[PDB]
């Protein structure tokens, strides 16, 4: 009853599955549309694409993020009653405490602490017969996010620190054991920060101002009052997780390099502008984050649909992402594409769309960006490897995706 | 005042643990009276025996369930909240489910898969030095239980969740050790379904309309909602939890055809007749139920007795299904006493009396009828067996009660 | 306001209490030449005294309240969560007596022959070992008989996990780090498994003895009648069990008492009860073990001309005032002979708490603590013979609680 | 008949301080028991050195040969595991002894 497609499958959740990344792709060019019906994940909801698309999307008029995605969400990615799942005034709030950790001064000082750990890996590289980039750049980002965080880390748990970090963010589109790994290192990191918070404020535990254990510790909210201890415990994972969760797109842009070896010459020729140009790239081609969810907040029409109070509405990322109508030749690896490109919140959105002060938006994103950058350049110029015969292939289908092998790495020698 | 008979003793339930399926009889034939007062559980209780008090014990305007036993059984054996404690409309909404499930193609279908799993393990048992029935029955009702629930069960974990089932069964009559294995194990099996429940909500796990994990997690009450996946989870328990513990008839049946092989033959030459009157006849002798607990729910008279609203009762299930005014040699395996009799829903007890439609009777008695049939139907024709020296004892005082050894078999061969 | 009063500036004081322990208050009590003096502690705007008289005040139940007075730290710990010594009013009190009950002359009398019974059992297995170390010995000892005691069930293949989870507990209220994580781990772990006891007697499963610790919590009724939570029956319960263990501080104190002050042996030797119990008293009076009490501000008033404000922490110096010397002279020195004839106060020696146990949170448990010691220091005096081999002897006064770090490991055992 | 008076009179020490432990337990296995204190006693008679921590597991390994000694299969392998784990344990004090590293 409606010229909006309908996707009447009720197993569609488990073909999503099945699909992944390219669930929601695959019907807007089967159905020759932007936007379509669906049954996923319990709920009667629209998926849709483009930047047109993420532009409603956004419209947090329109949109709420309250009760939009499954408790499994939240209980391995996110954090139950985070601020993923936030709205209003009081999620802007909360918002821009996020964003204080991760102005420019931020992402350039975990830069930095990034180069001089790669640069420290090397001897220890050079003594090893193989060496997964996955591996260490988990154990690295793990390390270097809690010494800037303030988060003391010992050196015997810093393996297991990292594993729960990463078993949290491989979990969130999965079903069986590899959701139950962040389904239980979740409530291990949670207990681990609250403890540090509750200790923070009693005065036993050393912070300090402008870090991110400090200002989750003592943020307050609008009414004056701090966060719960285990609030500010998870929120504190908001950082320091998705931080270590970088290793995926490290391993991506070591990947790009190796299969597309005529940009090795062009980054040692250049400078950060050709390193930029890149990481943009490897952001934008490789996938990640699959689609986000929103409740219609008010009924509204839009592109010739009726979107009514309370359905849930999924944006597709990688779609919008690889979208020809936005990007030319989209499915090719293009680092050249982003060479005096005009900034556009809606046409690029692997971290989100819109503004991250108004929204939902990804605040890590220039962190991400440096702590790639800074990582290409050490791949591109401290060191020599070879990539020995490995399973490189990544799925589409699995959420989030990583390539089998991990980009393994030998014959490591200095330059 | 009562004048009734009064066990005014303090350490009743020691008592209680010490004589086990005999406390209530012992006390009944000693004070020669239907009922008698004493103070048991921590509640000043009426212990009354027979098919008339099993009649009083099923008036649901009498007698209620909630708050009738200890907080151990739920914790242990039923499930915190579960349909065990319920009472009223709610309480037939919810039976109305479990019965939907256990109709004669369900217990067709059930009797036919562990037919088919006897037959196929005649191969391994071949090749066995010695077989524990009690063992291999677990085990195999629970990949029975499960496949016909449409429960994903890895053969890496069929033993373990066996072993959990069967941990909750053997410790609601227990204390120490035997009741904390319990105590354990349900936290887990509800963990694992519960898993389920969400998933299949999410529709993420496939599941089958008719079948026991999707009736209970698309279940609406009478207000239209769904009940929590938690218990969801509990309510599917209180299906694949007492499949499981078939498994101490099954032994029984076994110990009932070595002591007395005259019926051997008897079944041998006979057919579906024979085996219902065998199968019977192991309910009513042996120990499984104990008795039942309930609350009086207003001020009644009967058999000269007042009883007060709030008191605890209990009916002897055990003495009932031996009372000589009902059963001619009570005490005696006897099959043919069975022989053409008709419907009597308070004289035989073993899984409960009355209507299970308007009361708390077994839903899973046609089951349980239907997988002994087939299950002794497989020891008679289908293999030979010697029954080596062992502990074939079962003690009236452990609650529940099973053979020691198992029933352990030796020299299978099939026929 | 208190302008007057000496004010601590320091940002990273909870810090600082950490690495002084039982010394933090003694130190700025003595370096501003006052009984008082405001810091910022353990997240909130404290007011730290010592001395007798500023014990009297903080007893003062109209005056001082001891509800939100720590830390939950200390709850998920020691104490267990909103248990009797956070409590306040008639309520407390009425707990308060079932403690007492408890806690008898006739109840320190068994506990103590029935530590004495098992001190000489252990001489036969001592004698075949070659180093005893008296600390894991006391714990051991402690957690059976407290069990015994008290009607709680003790299986010998759990009394080492028992005993080792009640000490945790203990050596985890003044830490931060692991030390402290693992009093948190041990207390769900013992709450679990006394619950589990509250409620197999309640049901009549489980048989107890009127008169019994076991027995008289699981069945204790409040002031309106009802009985406590299953859960809050065992924290109580814990409440006495734990503490009993905790004995283990005292005797190794006594212990290296008797080897570091090698005079008192034929002093205790040629003497009675009199003399052990004057130095019992004194090993609780000079070791520390109870650093500081904590209790909030009931209502306004004006003390030692500082103004106390409704809600503001403060915080009682136990180890301080048992030091001081306007109360004892020579406080630093280990003198049992000045418990000779002394006028019984109850604000001069508060090791274990001032005031009247009856009216205020002083410790139940301080006559089974005397008790207990005199028999074991009668045992280590009387019964056997032994040497103290090269060891670190040494304990920190920064380290809450303190120990030798030793334990005060024992060989060449033999029976006298 | 010296070494077996003293043997039976430290057994008999033994006994006694084993009431106060016996007394506080709901129940005690004479074998267990057993089989504990005469390890105790032998060892501490013989003057091998025999610390608390492993009385439980020595006492085990002995019994174990004991009770091997008429059986087949994982009886009899108990037995065949507990001899070498004895016998190392042993030879490690008669090596400490012959150098005078150990008191005898
Ligand atoms: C590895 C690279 C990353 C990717 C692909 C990524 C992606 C995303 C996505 C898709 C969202 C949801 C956006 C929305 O709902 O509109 C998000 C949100 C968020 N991200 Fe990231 N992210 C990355 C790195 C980081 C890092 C390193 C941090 C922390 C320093 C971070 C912190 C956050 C926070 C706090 C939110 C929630 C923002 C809010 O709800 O307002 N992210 N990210
Ligand atoms: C092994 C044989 C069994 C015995 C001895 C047995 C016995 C009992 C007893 C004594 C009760 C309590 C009756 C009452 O309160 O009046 C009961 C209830 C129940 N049984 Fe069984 N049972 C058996 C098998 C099963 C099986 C195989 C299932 C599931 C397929 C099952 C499902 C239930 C349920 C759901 C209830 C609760 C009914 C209600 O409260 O309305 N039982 N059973
Ligand atoms: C025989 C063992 C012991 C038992 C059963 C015991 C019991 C208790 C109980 C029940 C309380 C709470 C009283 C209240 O809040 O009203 C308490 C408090 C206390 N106990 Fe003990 N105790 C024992 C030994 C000790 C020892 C050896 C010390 C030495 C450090 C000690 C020091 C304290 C302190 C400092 C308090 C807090 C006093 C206050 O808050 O005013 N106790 N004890
Ligand atoms: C099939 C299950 C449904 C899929 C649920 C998708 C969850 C959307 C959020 C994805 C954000 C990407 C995570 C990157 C790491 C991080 O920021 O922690
Ligand atoms: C300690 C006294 C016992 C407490 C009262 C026991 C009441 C429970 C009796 C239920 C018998 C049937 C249990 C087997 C089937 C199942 O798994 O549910
Ligand atoms: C950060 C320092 C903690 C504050 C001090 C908390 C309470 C100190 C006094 C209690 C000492 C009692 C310890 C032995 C008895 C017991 O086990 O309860």
């Amino acid at each position: 009853n409606e010229q909006i497609p309908h996707d009447k499958s009720l197993d569609n959740s488990l073909t999503l599955l099945k699909e992944g990344y390219l669930f929601i792709k695959n019907r807007t060019e089967r159905y020759n549309s932007d936007l379509f019906q669906a049954r996923l994940l319990g709920k009667n909801a629209i998926c849709m694409t483009g930047a047109e698309a993420a532009k409603v999307f956004y419209d947090t008029d329109r949109f709420q993020r309250q009760n939009a995605l499954p408790k499994r969400v939240q209980k391995s990615l996110f954090g139950v009653n985070a601020i993923q799942g936030m709205d209003g005034s009081a999620h802007i709030h909360r918002k821009m405490l996020f964003l204080s950790l991760m102005t420019p001064p931020h992402q350039k000082r975990l830069a930095e602490l990034m180069t001089e750990e790669w640069k420290a890996a090397v001897t220890r590289w050079e003594k090893a017969d193989e060496v997964v980039l996955f591996e260490e750049a988990k154990e690295i980002l793990c390390r270097v996010a809690c010494y800037w965080a303030g988060v003391p880390l010992k050196e015997t748990e810093v393996k297991e620190r990292a594993d729960d970090f990463i078993d949290m963010v491989d979990a969130f589109g999965a079903v069986g054991p590899r959701h139950w790994k962040g389904r239980r290192a979740r409530p291990r990191a949670e207990e681990w920060i609250e403890v540090m918070i509750e200790d923070a404020r009693a005065g036993l535990l050393k912070t300090t101002s402008g870090t991110a254990l400090h200002e989750m510790a003592f943020h307050t909210q609008e009414d004056g009052s701090q966060l719960d201890s285990r609030m500010a415990a998870i929120e504190l994972i908001n950082v320091l997780r998705p931080i270590v969760a970088i290793s995926y797109f490290l391993v991506f842009s070591a990947l790009a390099l190796h299969e597309h070896p005529k940009y090795k010459e062009w980054l040692r020729s250049g400078n950060s502008r050709e390193r930029e140009m890149f990481v943009q790239e490897v952001r934008r081609y490789y996938p990640f984050g699959p689609f986000l969810g929103a409740l219609v907040k008010k009924d509204f029409v839009w592109n010739n649909c009726e979107f009514k109070k309370g359905t849930s509405v999924l944006l597709d990322l990688y779609g919008t992402n690889h979208d020809p109508r936005l990007w030319d030749h989209p499915d090719e690896f293009r680092p050249e594409r982003f060479a005096e490109r005009e900034e556009n919140l809606f046409d690029m959105i692997p971290q989100g769309g819109g503004h991250a002060e108004k929204g939902h938006r990804c605040p890590g994103e220039g962190i991400t960006i440096e702590v790639m950058k800074a990582s290409l350049d050490f791949l591109v110029h401290q060191i020599e490897y070879d990539v020995p015969e490995q399973s490189l292939h990544y799925s589409l289908a699995r959420m989030p995706s990583l390539p089998e092998s991990g980009f393994v790495m030998s014959g490591i020698r200095r330059k």
